[PDB]
């Protein structure tokens, strides 16, 4: 009974089944939602999340891993409601999503104190419930590895060493942050196979992606549908190249779809080809059909969506 | 009926009486409190806030202005409970407290959209209640006037122009941020007399303080008891010098006391003289007795604590 599930008994990692490793039922900025609730509609967010999860389940998804944590509006009670309405296996996490500095709370606080928060969520439960965290989520982006970003990385390592839960990262695919996260974590004693370096699908720089995979970590081809980062076709070409080059056992695929997100995200670009529908099921409509008619067999699909998550959580 | 009060009918500004212009019933980081509620005890925070307010009232305080806004954990329902328990006049505000960047919500959003949030709080009410905001709070600190800090400044100007509520600032007394806030606001058409430039009591640089006062704005000698910024005696000397130099009609005094604050704030320094008790009443124990036995008459006290707030909110 290794993996805790929101609203359910824990499961053995071998029973995780077909998994989407990086999806968000909902995201928001905690301070904005607290201060201006008039901007939000929880009933709509709930409806949208339930509908997305149901669609994923209709394609055979058994488990969704949701790396919404501090900074993205994690809400374990909202999550448990979606579980009750759908029956999905849902893995919640702990961690901190920042790009530059920690909240003012953390002034004069140690890396140990930060890790203690993560361990609290893993061992005791999230937000005053008995729903426990099954992984740690950390981030770095365009600002790089700042002092406070590094603190969070080292705290995640402590949590992994104490509880053995894996680590999912957010990185910027064009500035070495993913490579740096992997290096810092492994220097702290984290098993490379317990790390998913996120958002590498945002680049077609295959040498960079392979470098991280070759160092032992999973590679997150995890933003299918977000053309602003990289178009689906380019992603598909990169995914296919990696598969034919033998990297199936390191590849993890997801959409990073946010059923609701409060970010402005408002600047449209129209290409010759119709824009694909970003959702939690685009890979079933586009990517997986594309791979199969390019000779990718069922065993590859099982490796990516079943065996790799199983290993990650083992 | 100019000034809205939490949990009460609005009052005419002439009836504000003896006012503490900058105190916090409670402060916290919204994201930390949402994610790790185990760190907090609302019952203790409530008890502490009620006790502080009652002590202030025993010294004749009629009105407390609380500039807790987004980023500091504003909670209008907590505030209204404290009002019900004490009978204080409490002025709540709107605004955004940041030093560098806005929350991710604000990506791709306009200054107008930001101002709309402030105007919502002023005209419609705070956090889904009919308690309206009576001023706007903005901040800048060691990072200076960043792009996002400037956005918030300009949004506050829009809110002031539309609703006539005054503006309270947080500044860093040693890096010209206060002067910059004043200049940017006045360039946008804000009356200088509708601005309180905060935290100027943190410096003994009297020329800098006078420069801001001379440009028409109130000067915040507003952190009595926070010796880490400037010891009470040095503050008292600066306050006295300003009074004897004729700046009573620009001076505003407060403690910036946070009945509870979640910041680490953990690094003690011990001086030869016993550390004064930082609270919402230290000025009644130390500062005001000090001024009086230095020849400062009752009319000065009335100017600072009654006439100046009256003007500010008129
Ligand atoms: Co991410
Ligand atoms: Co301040
Ligand atoms: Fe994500
Ligand atoms: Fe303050």
């Amino acid at each position: 009974m290794r993996i805790p599930l929101v609203g359910k008994d824990s499961i053995e990692s071998k029973d995780i089944g077909f998994t989407l490793i990086h999806e968000h039922l909902r995201g928001f900025s905690e301070a904005v939602r607290q201060q201006w609730p008039h901007l939000y509609n929880e009933d709509e967010e709930f409806r949208n999340a339930v509908n997305e999860v149901k669609r994923a389940m209709q394609f055979g998804v058994k488990t969704i891993v949701d790396p919404t944590v501090m900074g993205l509006g994690r809400d374990i009670r909202f999550m448990e409601k979606v579980v009750k309405a759908t029956g999905i296996n849902l893995v919640a996490g702990t961690g901190i999503y920042i790009y530059i500095d920690l909240p003012f709370y953390f002034l004069n606080r140690s890396i140990d104190e930060i890790a203690d928060l993560f361990i609290h969520d893993i061992k005791e439960g999230i937000q005053g419930t008995l729903n426990k965290a099954g992984f740690v989520k950390i981030a770095a982006d365009e600002p790089g590895i700042t002092k406070d970003v590094e603190k969070v990385i080292k705290a995640a390592a402590i949590a992994n060493k104490e509880t053995k839960v894996p680590i999912i990262t957010h990185s910027n695919a064009h500035n070495n942050t993913g490579l740096e996260q992997q290096r810092i974590l492994t220097e702290e004693g984290v098993d490379p196979g317990k790390i998913l370096i996120g958002h590498l699908g945002d680049t077609d720089n295959i040498d960079y992606i392979k470098k991280i995979a070759d160092k032992g970590s999973f590679i997150g081809l995890d933003r299918y549908g977000l053309d602003l980062f990289l178009p689906v076709d380019k992603r598909n070409e990169t995914t296919l190249r990696l598969i034919k080059d033998g990297y199936s056992d390191k590849i993890m695929i997801s959409h990073d779809y946010c059923c609701t997100i409060d970010w402005g995200t408002a600047k449209p670009e129209y290409k010759p080809k119709l824009a694909p529908r970003w959702s939690t099921t685009l890979i079933f409509e586009d990517t997986i059909p594309f791979l199969k008619r390019n000779g990718v067999n069922e065993e590859v699909i099982a490796t990516i969506f079943k065996e790799n998550p199983k290993k990650f959580f083992s």
